[PDB]
């Protein structure tokens, strides 16, 4: 999580898509789903971003509705946008034992209890927050038992990305959670 204003450059594909839904959270457009092989996972747009400036306009204020009209409208040879790097959320690195474990339980992406004596505790991960990524791989929608499985290949430092639940219930709501599952960009970075 960077403390960076970025700027990224899109350009909407053959078929004048981005693949990109936007959400208003608290006065400001937040990233509520990047699709996957879309320009917007190329430029490297992420779950939870958020969209200060498109073509050098403040998003302050608008709803979602404006932000897709917004999009629509514009000539897709060139949009630029105005990223803060996923500030709802912050990222945690931990070390596995030798049972392999990193110390606590989740449930429908949410870490529900944090287990004694574990990396988990001893680095202060907390409940309630629903996990956004892993190593830097997106994992929202996936089922726990998909997460797990990242989980035991991920080698010793795990790092785990994660939100307060009642920020990241607001901002998947009315996106249907199949939607989620087959189309938020689930894939690690092209180079
Ligand atoms: O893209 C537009 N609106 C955003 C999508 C939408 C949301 C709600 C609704 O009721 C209808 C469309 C648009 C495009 C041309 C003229 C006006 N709006």
């Amino acid at each position: 999580i960077k403390q960076g204003i970025r700027e990224v450059i899109l350009c909407k594909d053959q078929d004048g898509k981005i693949g990109l839904r936007l959400k208003s959270i608290d006065n400001g457009i937040f990233v509520q789903l990047v699709q996957a092989n879309s320009p917007a996972s190329l430029v490297g747009l992420r779950f939870g971003d958020q969209v200060l400036q498109i073509n050098g306009e403040n998003c302050a204020g608008w709803s979602s509705d404006k932000a897709h009209k917004v999009l629509k409208q514009a000539f897709g040879e060139k949009i630029t946008m105005t990223i803060r790097d996923r500030p709802f959320e912050r990222t945690i690195t931990m070390h596995k034992d030798s049972t392999g474990h990193v110390g606590f339980i989740f449930k429908n992406g949410k870490i529900t209890s944090i287990v004694k004596d574990s990396s988990a505790a001893r680095n202060g991960l907390l409940t309630e927050h629903n996990i956004c990524e892993i190593n830097g791989q997106n994992v929202i929608g996936l089922k726990d038992s998909q997460i797990a499985d990242i989980l035991s290949t991920s080698g010793t430092v795990v790092t785990i990305t994660i939100m307060p639940a009642f920020i990241f219930e607001h901002i998947i709501k009315r996106m249907a959670p199949s939607i989620m599952k087959s189309l938020m960009d689930h894939t690690i970075p092209e180079v």
